[PDB]
């Protein structure tokens, strides 16, 4: 039996309203623990150009003020954490922010989220991935149980400089749809690359996706993988008691086939 550890990534309002309640219902029959990270500020997702009333053009609504209940309940049977407050706006201009303007911005985040759940938020993860060394400082403020900011191979301490190491890393090991979209081929490549991974293999979903026009297939990948000897748990999880038994390694700036981008991409020392 193989441990993948499950992320879900929540960005939008819409996502958040009719794709989360579907995705615990699926996980609730399933008894599968997952591990949420919500985007609870403005969904100005719509900038990029109902994602065409998604903040085009004006200020966009408050994901978790419009669904405190939604993340509250999810925060009662699963590990939950910050994915941004303005999720366009994190991926899209905070490689040009000063470590002050992330610190703000993920103050102002992690607020929001203990605003709504009423308990310490321990995880966050950068909107798209963008993040690196810089944000790695940024989060060090917080001092959270773990961060999943990167794409890598296998959980790991950033070093900060020599003899100091951060907050741990959880990073995803395994490609999205998105990045791989034949459909119905997909769930039997993704759990073969789940099977053969040489690290600690976590997935990433997003619940705009897996929990409204792919839950069927979702919902599939959930059968298949209780039968290959697949459990799906919470990232956290996959801590050991002692953070000292993870290695060092780093966040640097690389690109990763499937996504139009830099992202954050582990690395060893030097």
């Amino acid at each position: 039996m193989t441990k993948v550890g499950l992320r879900i990534d929540v960005d939008t309002l819409r996502g958040t309203r009719e794709g989360v309640p579907r995705l615990l219902a699926t996980l609730h029959r399933h008894g599968v623990q997952a591990s949420f990270f919500f985007s609870v500020g403005p969904d100005n997702m719509g900038r990029h150009l109902a994602a065409l009333l998604a903040g085009t053009a004006w200020p966009g609504k408050n994901i978790g003020n419009a669904n405190a209940g939604i993340i509250r309940e999810t925060a009662t049977y699963h590990e939950t954490g910050l994915h941004a407050w303005d999720h366009h706006a994190w991926q899209t201009h905070s490689g040009h922010w000063s470590i002050r303007q992330l610190e703000e911005d993920i103050a102002r985040g992690i607020t929001a989220l203990e605003a709504i759940i009423g308990k310490p938020v321990t995880c966050s993860a950068a909107a798209g991935w963008r993040a690196d060394g810089r944000v790695v400082r940024a989060k060090e403020s917080f001092n959270l149980r773990y961060n999943s900011d990167c794409r890598g191979t296998t959980l790991f301490r950033p070093l900060l400089m020599p003899g100091q190491t951060g907050t741990p890393q959880i990073p995803v090991t395994l490609p999205t749809w998105d990045e791989v979209a034949q459909a119905q081929s997909f769930n039997t490549w993704i759990i073969s690359r789940m099977l053969q991974d040489k690290g600690t293999p976590v997935y990433t979903i997003h619940a705009e996706v897996e929990g409204i026009v792919h839950q069927p297939l979702f919902e599939d990948l959930l059968v298949r993988a209780r039968d290959a000897g697949i459990t799906f748990c919470p990232l956290g999880e996959l801590l050991p008691a002692s953070p000292e038994s993870l290695p060092l390694g780093q966040i640097v700036r690389g690109h990763i086939p499937g996504r139009e981008g830099w992202l954050g991409c582990q690395q060893a020392v030097s």
